[PDB]
């Protein structure tokens, strides 16, 4: 089904550097490998949304 927005991680951790956990926003960017310091990631505009909290209102 094509009705979900997106709610997908990234690749688990850098493809030839597992330690190197892919920082969010390489120096205020997408995704940064300390390692190889490869950036992964181009508009994201924060997709997800899944609520996630205690006791509704409205």
């Amino acid at each position: 089904a094509s009705t979900s927005r997106l709610d997908a991680l990234p690749r688990v951790t850098c493809p030839n550097h597992p330690d190197a956990i892919l920082v969010e926003d390489y120096r205020a960017g997408d995704m940064i490998c300390p390692e190889c310091g490869l950036v992964v990631g181009d508009r994201v505009i924060d997709v997800g949304s899944e609520w996630r909290t205690f006791s509704n209102d409205k």
